[PDB]
């Protein structure tokens, strides 16, 4: 049920970014996976890929400390992992914190902006409000 | 609750920053249609004072109320719904506003370069309105 609210969320921003995958990580107070939501990628890759994330690499650090982090390329990044077999390549990368004031519960992060071109300001201040109300319905469940 | 406060102004902030408004609000009401949370951005403390009361969600506001459906509009005053603004509230004349879903009607005046609200900026502030909406059924 806030598995559905918080895909309608991804759906969204990936929308209107216009990125080719989002996703959203909630994730309890150990930092552990509770729900991890997506669009972009069809069931027979999300197989092949095998396991969840574990909420490590860029994603790990936007959970360490969450701050609105955009790359040109998020391979680059020094905190970065790396992707695991059969998971997309994915270059520009958008994400943003999904919490409350005195708590921050996930991350929802947006790769591929369809235009080939970095994300912006406005998709940034755009995916911030979505993130907001995603971490309402977080809280709240 | 102080989050979904929280919330919904950085929704009217991003939404009056993204298609450069001059003015933005947020009206969230019951099935009973009375007013639970007014939220806006643009006009200072000293306007606010002496403007007096909220607003109850007449005229225009109230059409979208009533019948929720994106609302654009080139000069607010012209349509048949509108009621007028009260004394010493600023004028405001194009206008673009949206059913928060239906809880409520988040709406914007006065693009800054003097133009209508585009079909973009609909699109843009509909989404925006949409969360607001998730924001509100998952409160309190
Ligand atoms: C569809 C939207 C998706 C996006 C935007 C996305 C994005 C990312 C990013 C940015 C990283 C970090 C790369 C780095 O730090 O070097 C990553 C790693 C990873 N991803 Fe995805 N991914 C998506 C889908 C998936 C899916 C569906 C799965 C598995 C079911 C998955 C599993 C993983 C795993 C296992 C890692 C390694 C790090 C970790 O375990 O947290 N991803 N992804
Ligand atoms: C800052 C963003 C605001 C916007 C975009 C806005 C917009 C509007 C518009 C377009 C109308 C005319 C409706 C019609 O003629 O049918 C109206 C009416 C009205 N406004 Fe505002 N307004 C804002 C702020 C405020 C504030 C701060 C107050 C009071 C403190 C206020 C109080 C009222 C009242 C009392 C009415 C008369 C109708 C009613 O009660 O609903 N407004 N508003």
């Amino acid at each position: 049920d806030l598995e559905a609210t918080l895909r309608a969320i991804v759906h969204s921003a990936t929308s209107l970014v216009d990125a080719r995958y989002g996703a959203m990580e909630v994730h309890d107070r150990q930092h552990r996976v509770l729900h991890f939501v997506y669009e972009g990628i069809d069931e027979e890759t999300v197989r092949r890929i095998g396991h969840l994330p574990k909420g490590l690499g860029v994603i790990g650090l936007l959970i360490e400390d969450p701050k609105p982090l955009r790359l040109d390329d998020v391979s680059a990044h020094p905190a970065s992992i790396g992707f695991p077999p059969y998971h997309p390549p994915m270059r520009t990368f958008l994400g943003v914190p999904v919490r409350v004031r005195d708590e921050s519960f996930g991350t929802l992060y947006l790769t591929d902006k369809t235009n080939g071109q970095p994300f912006s300001d406005d998709d940034e201040v755009l995916v911030q409000a979505l993130a907001a109300a995603a971490g309402i319905a977080v809280a709240n469940a």
